[PDB]
């Protein structure tokens, strides 16, 4: 109800995870921070992470547009590149920080599968199920483990390789998934 | 040259690797524990990222077999399965948590993308490479985009999704990359 002293708790939760990392987050410090009490940020988030997330995603530009370029592979292309471009960005860059946080507390984890990776995968679904219907994709398609397909491998290089992750690779990525490996 | 000293260091690492986490262990910690000198582990080892992976590749079992069964598609399924069974398995279940660590620590990335990584990868573009002299691979293959196909899904499961990597995934996943997403 109060879009003020929610604004004050999320912005207070992002400066604390910016400032000092995840881990010395505590709901305490973002109560003192924002000038609330606890039982106010327990009005709308349970835990350290559910906040922190919120801020995360209230802070950054992570909502990617959608397009609709009649074409699978140009909107999925569209698509990841937008996707890649946000992960490089300054504010991008948390992700990597929260992912590896996450390997050790699965509150964490549990709290960025629903609440950034969930919808960005749904966006990417939304693409593929038009190229479907318009006949151009793979008979009896597997969504999500195509998703699988060019999600991974950013991931991948974004989390283990700590190669370049730029347009030009995700276009590869991208039309490499689209044609496979095999001999056409 | 001395074989058992190395494998007092080396166990010692691990041991307190698996006992205390990656940021507790030290140096000196590893030569108190093996009853060694910091002076002789740096005739072998520069610090702790290259001394810990060096006792974790030790310790586990993580090279893989090398199938040969004339077949790019079913060479690749073997080699990721494994590759994947070894993921899940306790030993390495250590990926994850150094993956995790590595996001605050470049020393430790560089450490396991050269020790881990990179020979497992070579192994995956060493099948690849029968495939395409066989002709029964893509025109002008990219290799390390195509192992990225492979390796790149199986690596977020692990670190992201928290999804069962188990042996019908991994052959779903690997037969996909060989089609592709793009109707045939």
């Amino acid at each position: 109800r109060n879009i003020e002293t929610q604004k004050a708790i999320l912005s207070a939760s992002y400066e604390l995870l910016l400032e000092s990392g995840f881990k010395a987050v505590t709901v305490d410090k973002i109560a003192e921070r924002a000038k609330v009490s606890k039982a106010t940020i327990y009005k709308w988030w349970p835990n350290k992470a559910a906040v922190v997330m919120d801020g995360f995603l209230s802070a950054a530009a992570a909502r990617l547009p959608v397009p609709d370029t009649g074409s699978a592979l140009n909107d999925i292309l569209i698509h990841a590149t937008s996707l890649a471009n946000f992960l490089i960005s300054r504010e991008g860059t948390i992700i990597n920080e929260l992912v590896g946080e996450g390997q050790f507390d699965s509150k964490l984890a549990e709290e960025y599968r629903v609440r950034y990776f969930q919808p960005r995968r749904l966006q990417a679904k939304q693409l593929l199920e038009k190229g479907i219907k318009r006949g151009e994709l793979k008979e009896n398609l597997d969504i999500e483990l195509s998703i699988d397909l060019i999600y991974g491998p950013i991931f991948y290089r974004l989390l283990v390789t700590g190669e370049k992750l730029d347009d030009s690779y995700v276009h590869d990525l991208v039309i490499n998934a689209f044609e496979g490996i095999r001999l056409r």
